[PDB]
């Protein structure tokens, strides 16, 4: 309170204890890119080595959904079935749900579902998954010119990098782009048929020679009185070389020379996984990425862990080189320096404004000490509070200092005008003007406490970067109020002594004498004002909506799409020319391009390839024509000629949780039991009566594969049978050969890995190589499989996908030029409906969320402006006072969306919070100045037109100083291109086109609001 | 199975899983000649003993399709008790009718 | 051992290294008469370790079932001889002929921290010295050991290091924030100055 | 200060203890009663007072 002025002492204690939170805060806080946005998702992977996609469907994706009940916040689950024998299931859970519990439930419905799937698939092991995607480094590791292959870099980096990692202070999760090593065992179709041997006594070989034998105890319990040798027994081991698997006996002749495994097969250590080609500048590779913990510090752990791979680096084994693709470091430390500079910046411009205006070194001191002391003490709430450093909460401190930098201003200014007139000592002055704005201060407090809680109170992906902003905002503001109230005074106590002016005076002249003319036909301006009304309606119906803008992260994506049945080697051309054009058509600014053939987002297959561009850095691409925008833009030129691929490149999204703040994703549930050709003929029948009104709906696609050629062998089981061959034979001697057999597990260097055994290579490349394999009988005499089968082509889905455990189609699509999100999705509604009878539509993703949560912001908004409405009323103590101060935000506002439409920015999230962060300056002015007039109503005996006039007249000053403050001090952002220009560009425009016409329209405009609801 | 058998197939797998746990303060792990791996996690203070006792189990079943045969038959103990005795309790006979 | 004075029952927590028997079965010479090197091995599991079959019922609770051969036949290694193995034929085969036995040593016991092998050494301090003084002593003679081998505190050494290390600035906080809370309630800066130099008496 | 020995948490009677017997590796069961029975009649003879 007021009493703080007698005690200069407790002020500065208070200044002191702030400081020491806030550096104890800093010194303990998580840093991120960003928080914890998208919700959480739980991913269950299985793996059926060598299924189609219907086996994957029938026998694990179905019976894994069936036992997906029971489970508390899921919203929706998505399933998808690959050709190469993968089965994902995504099971997204609402916002606030604990992903540990989430997870731990999945996992529990799934281990007791496990009985009921396929051997095959029990034996991989189906994982259960957290996904948070706050992907910190992408670091890779490369083979300097030939010698270590993709395969042998992956192990490496499996077994001796990844286990000293995943351990470092601040790493949560480490997750490898690469197989590891496994015993493979390629069989020779000839050399079985010449030892009258089928790949089943193969794998049973394996399996008993193969083994790890618990030999027991020699002595052991019970044992015989007077015993004294007690030791253990080993019988057998599991083998550990190539060398020792090609000795595997299979059986003996009658001759007597034995047949080993190497007589039939060609034993090798390959890889698990050969479906992925990763390839770093043309040459092989393997990465890892780095997925951070909660709570940790992203500065440090970056550190550490470029710290441990460092000294790991000694022990590679040759020619490994570990780059770093991804890296998100350097843009949390360029926001944290963007902060501070702007935070020095701000001091100085109210420096430069005080001693301006008041002219008075003594009066300047007081805000340069008092802003970092509420800086620091908002640092200190944050931590108290459980909120991480991120962008979000260092972008609501930036608009916190302009809004400590009001207050500040406004208590200095009152002090030293106190001084200036009536002739008092600083003390008594001091408490004169504390007096004078106590209860205004607490009124803007409250006032501006319910302007931003309906940005707190929401819901959704959305609903927390509001929070971020909100509780930073608020913490601020309150801090400063009682900064303001506590140690301000005090200091204006005990620190303040008892051309421009020619110009300030002659502006002042001015403003009164244009007054004087005015609020007399005050009507005109009345109708005036409706008119500015009315364009801001309009405004707000022009400005397009946009999430949060895309920045200059450095990198960038290409995907390369082949045809159909393309194979991995043209799909490794087309990844070699894209690499080959980034980089010796970019080669200024491209740095490095890490190409993924074999793994697409559409789904893993061979006609598939990713591209990731990492580009140099800002110090080094200079202007428009080397930023990431128009690199993609020129490069899409370019790779149109491809030949044969659909290469598209693009930019990444600002946050893994979404992009493309326009488009929409939906799912055509087929329903009913209409099957999957009648379903992808509803698929086609949209895509075209869509296509057929480009005037809503622009990029109708589907995210999906289409059919594809198949093989199918069908087998008499009546002529096997007749001749004396089983049909489980005949089923599993060509399952083996042409897909992978996983068999058991080995020890290579203490570090267990999988035995796999499948066909040669030149053996399973053509229909005619079914041909060439042979089945044995009951009686011991080996006949080919050609007699017993018979080979067709069909047509099947390489890919199929199911929604809440009904067949889908996820067609994603996108909104016109401007019809807004609403208007697309309640055209796609209907749209579906038009489609054959059976089917329906569900909005999953970006169109759930405007699906739930849609008529939240004006109940919010509505509930706030009532809030104020009713403190202003407390504050004024009448029911018609707080209307003067209510009609006058729109002034705020009209100029802030004049401004942006100007610049032609969008409706950014740092738009909506700097348009908040103006409308709440504008009414802390508008309150001040109703404040006194009321004042000067109640004592002095005035009218209420000269008292709104003397008002105006004395809080001219400081409303200009807080504008010349915050408007310069938003100007270096508009100014700035370079990195992080986004958001920076964003509040430039807003708060630089809203504080100017707020305070040009408000200075002029309250007189005449005042008087109007005063006469009504 | 001996010591080394143990060490190498079951402790080591189901160790090299237990990385990204909430508080953990240290991991300790023995591997016995009569057929016994005794992996101990100790978190830091203050951490919930259901969430940390949830995150091992979560992470105990990235190694458990690795683990061999006649260990996953016997079966997992994951416990979140103390591992000091607090009280010990014997049975005996009075005349010696009872044997051990 | 040879420094008494500092810290006394020095005793590693772990067993030593002991004699293991070692079996070799031929399976080329099995194969070769015919019986099976599965047979074989589950033949020498079955008698030298256990077999755990079924589950029965005793005084109503349900208990296990285990075959082993007897007390005589595993009490030493010549035992091995006395098991035989059937043939494809239905002939047994004494084990001792396709079979050698040898005698090698391995460790009872493995031990690892933090992902890496190690052991377990527990000991109490001398008589007059504290635990902080036998702490340091033992990390002043790791500090002469082989290159390669490190220290950790685990268990009560862990508090008691951390404790200590925390002390002080502990200390130091304590002491600011009465000086600043003095500083509060007596409006003055001279008070806390005055009082604050009685803390070291 | 800096001469003053440091320590965590001063020892207590807390009327039980601990006896470990670690025979030579390679030892059977049957020495292991042998010396443990030597351990409870040394204890239950030359301490029966306490
Ligand atoms: C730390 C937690 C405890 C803080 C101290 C609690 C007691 C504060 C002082 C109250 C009694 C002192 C006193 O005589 O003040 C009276 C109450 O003043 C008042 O108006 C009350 C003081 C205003 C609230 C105190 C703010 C402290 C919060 C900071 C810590 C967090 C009248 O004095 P007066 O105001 O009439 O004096 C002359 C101006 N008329
Ligand atoms: C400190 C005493 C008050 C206290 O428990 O702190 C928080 C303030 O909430 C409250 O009790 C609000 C009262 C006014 C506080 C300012 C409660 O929140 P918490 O973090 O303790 O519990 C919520 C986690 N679910
Ligand atoms: C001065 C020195 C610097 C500041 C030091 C920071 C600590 C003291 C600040 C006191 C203000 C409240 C913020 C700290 C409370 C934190 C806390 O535990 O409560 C959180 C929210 O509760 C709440 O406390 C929410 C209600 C807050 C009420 C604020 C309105 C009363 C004060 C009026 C402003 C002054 C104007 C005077 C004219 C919930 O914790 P959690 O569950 O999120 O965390 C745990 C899991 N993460
Ligand atoms: C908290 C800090 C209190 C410090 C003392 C300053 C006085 C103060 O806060 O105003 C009192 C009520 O608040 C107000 O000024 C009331 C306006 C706020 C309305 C919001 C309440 C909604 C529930 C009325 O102070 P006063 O008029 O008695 O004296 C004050 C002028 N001399
Ligand atoms: C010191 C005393 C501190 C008082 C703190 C009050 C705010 C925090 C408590 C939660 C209130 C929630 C509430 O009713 O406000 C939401 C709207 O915001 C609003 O109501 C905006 C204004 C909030 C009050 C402004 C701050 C206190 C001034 C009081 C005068 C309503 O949304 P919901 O929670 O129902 O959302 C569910 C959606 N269906
Ligand atoms: C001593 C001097 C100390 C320094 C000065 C005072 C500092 C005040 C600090 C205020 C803390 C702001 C952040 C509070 C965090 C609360 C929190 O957990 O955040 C969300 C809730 O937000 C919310 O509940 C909205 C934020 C609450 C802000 C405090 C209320 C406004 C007070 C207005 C009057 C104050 C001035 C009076 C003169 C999450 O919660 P959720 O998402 O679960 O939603 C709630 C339903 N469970
Ligand atoms: C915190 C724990 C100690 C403070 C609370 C104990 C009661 C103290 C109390 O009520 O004293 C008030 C005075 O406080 C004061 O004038 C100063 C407040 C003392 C606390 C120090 C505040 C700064 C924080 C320092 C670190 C935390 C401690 C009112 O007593 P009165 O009315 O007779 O006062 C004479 C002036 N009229
Ligand atoms: C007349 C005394 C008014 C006191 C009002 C509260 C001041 C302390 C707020 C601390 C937060
Ligand atoms: C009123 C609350 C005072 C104590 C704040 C503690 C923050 C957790
Ligand atoms: C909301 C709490 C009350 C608002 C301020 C009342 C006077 C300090």
């Amino acid at each position: 309170a007021n009493y703080f002025i007698d005690r200069p002492v407790f002020a500065w204690v208070l200044a002191i204890i702030m400081m020491l939170a806030g550096g104890l805060a800093i010194m303990n806080l998580p840093v991120a890119q960003y928080p914890q946005i998208a919700p959480p998702t739980i991913t269950v992977s299985a793996t059926y080595p060598g299924a189609d996609a219907q086996t994957v469907e029938d026998s694990v994706t179905q019976v894994i959904e069936q036992n997906m009940n029971g489970l508390d916040g899921l919203m929706y689950m998505s399933s998808t079935s690959d050709a190469a024998g993968n089965a994902s299931i995504t099971l997204t859970f609402e916002t606030g749900t604990s992903p540990d519990i989430a997870q731990v439930q999945v996992q529990n419905k799934l281990q007791l579902a496990m009985p009921s799937l396929p051997e095959a698939v029990q034996q991989q092991g189906i994982s259960v998954d957290k996904s948070s995607s706050n992907i910190l480094m992408v670091a890779a590791f490369i083979s300097d010119n030939g010698s270590l292959n993709q395969y042998d870099i992956a192990d490496y980096v499996a077994s001796n990098i990844k286990d000293p990692l995943s351990r470092t202070a601040g790493v949560g999760s480490v997750q490898l782009f690469g197989s590891e090593y496994a015993m493979r065992i390629w069989l020779d179709p000839q050399k079985l048929n010449k030892y009258n041997l089928v790949p089943s006594d193969v794998i049973s070989q394996i399996k008993v020679q193969n083994n790890q034998i618990s030999g027991g105890q020699l002595g052991g319990m019970p044992q015989a009185a007077d015993q004294q040798l007690n030791a253990s027994i080993i019988v057998q081991t599991r083998l550990q070389t190539p060398e020792e698997f090609g000795k595997i006996l299979l059986k003996v002749q009658q001759d007597g020379s034995q047949v080993l495994l190497r007589d039939v097969a060609r034993v090798e250590l390959g890889a698990e996984d050969y479906s992925t080609v990763a390839r770093y500048n043309g040459k092989p590779a393997a990465g890892i990425a780095i997925k951070l913990a909660a709570g940790a510090n992203a500065l440090d752990t970056s550190r550490a862990v470029k710290e441990e791979l460092n000294r790991l680096s000694a022990y590679f084994p040759a020619s490994l080189k570990t780059v770093y693709p991804y890296d998100t470091t350097p843009f949390i430390e360029i926001s944290i320096q963007e902060v501070f500079k702007t935070l020095v910046e701000a001091i100085i411009l109210v420096f430069l404004v005080m001693y301006l205006f008041l002219q008075n070194f003594r009066a300047t001191i007081i805000p340069t000490i008092a802003v970092p002391v509420v800086i620091l003490g908002t640092f200190a709430i944050l931590s108290a509070v459980g909120f991480t450093i991120n962008t979000l909460t260092m972008f609501g401190m930036v608009l916190a200092i302009g809004l400590l930098v009001d207050d500040a201003i406004v208590v200095v200014e009152n002090v030293e005008r106190v001084i200036a007139e009536d002739k008092l000592p600083p003390k008594e002055a001091t408490h004169k003007s504390m007096g004078q704005i106590q209860r205004a201060l607490v009124g803007i407090a409250v006032v501006l406490s319910a302007v931003f809680m309906p940005m707190a109170f929401m819901s959704g992906a959305t609903g927390e970067i509001y929070r971020q902003f909100s509780i930073t905002l608020i913490s601020s503001m309150l801090l400063s109020v009682f900064v303001a109230m506590s140690l301000t005074p005090a200091l204006c106590a005990t620190i303040l002594k008892a051309r421009f002016n020619t110009l300030f005076e002659k502006s002042t002249q001015h403003y009164t004498d244009s007054t004087r003319s005015l609020l007399r036909c005050t009507g005109r301006y009345m109708v005036v004002y409706l008119l500015i009304c009315a364009g801001m309606a309009v405004l707000f119906l022009r400005t397009p909506t946009s999430f949060l803008p895309e920045e200059d992260q450095g990198v960038f994506m290409t995907t390369a799409q082949l045809p159909s049945g393309a194979t991995m080697v043209n799909t490794t051309k087309v990844l070699q020319q894209v690499t080959d054009y980034y980089l010796t058509k970019e080669k200024d600014n491209v740095q490095s391009v890490f190409t993924f053939g074999g793994f697409g987002f559409s789904g893993q297959g061979q006609n598939n390839g990713l591209a990731f561009i990492s580009l140099k850095p800002w110090s080094e691409r200079v202007g428009e024509e080397n930023s990431v925008t128009a690199i993609i833009q020129r490069a899409m030129i370019a790779l149109s000629s491809i030949n044969k691929a659909v290469v598209f490149p693009f930019n990444l999204p600002a946050v893994a949780e979404l992009g493309t703040a326009s488009g929409f994703d939906m799912e055509l549930l087929d329903n009913g039991n209409l099957g999957h050709e009648k379903l992808t003929q509803a698929r086609n029948e949209l895509l075209s009566l869509a296509a057929q009104s480009p005037n809503q709906v622009t990029g109708v696609r589907p995210n999906g594969l289409e059919d594809t050629p198949m093989f199918k062998v069908n087998v008499n089981a009546a002529k096997a049978e007749a001749m004396g061959v089983a049909l489980s034979d005949i089923n599993q001697t060509i399952s083996t050969a042409f897909g992978s057999s996983y068999v058991n597990d080995f020890l290579n260097q203490g570090r267990v890995k999988k035995v796999y055994v499948q066909a040669g290579t030149p053996f399973r490349m053509l229909p005619d190589n079914i041909n060439q394999w042979y089945v044995r009988n009951a009686s011991g005499t080996m006949a080919p499989l050609s007699a017993y089968s018979s080979t067709e082509w069909t047509y099947g889905s390489p890919r199929l996908e199911r929604y809440n455990g009904i067949p889908s189609m996820e067609i994603l699509g996108e909104a016109a030029a401007g019809k807004s999100t609403g208007d697309a999705m309640k055209f796609m509604a209907d749209l579906v409906a038009k489609l054959p009878a059976g089917v329906g539509y569900s909005w999953t993703g970006l169109s759930y969320q405007e699906a739930l949560s849609s008529n939240q912001a004006p109940a919010l908004y509505a509930i706030s402006l009532v809030v104020v409405f009713l403190a202003l009323a407390a504050l004024y103590e009448s029911w018609s006072i707080p209307f003067s101060v209510m009609l006058v935000v729109p002034l705020g506002v009209v100029g802030a969306l004049l401004a942006t439409d100007l610049r032609g920015l969008s409706n950014d999230v740092y738009f909506q919070v700097g348009l908040l962060t103006t409308i709440g300056l504008s009414a802390k002015n508008a309150i001040l100045i109703v404040e006194f007039a009321v004042e000067m109503m109640q004592k002095e005996g005035k009218t209420p037109i000269e008292a709104i006039i003397e008002a105006a007249r004395m809080r001219l000053r400081p409303i200009l100083m807080t504008s010349l403050a915050f408007i310069l001090g938003v100007l270096p952002l508009v100014i700035s291109h370079g990195a992080g220009s986004g958001a920076q560009n964003a509040v430039g425009t807003g708060v630089m086109g809203g504080m100017f016409a707020a305070t040009v329209l408000a200075i002029y405009f309250v007189p005449v609001f005042f008087v109007v609801v005063e006469h009504l």
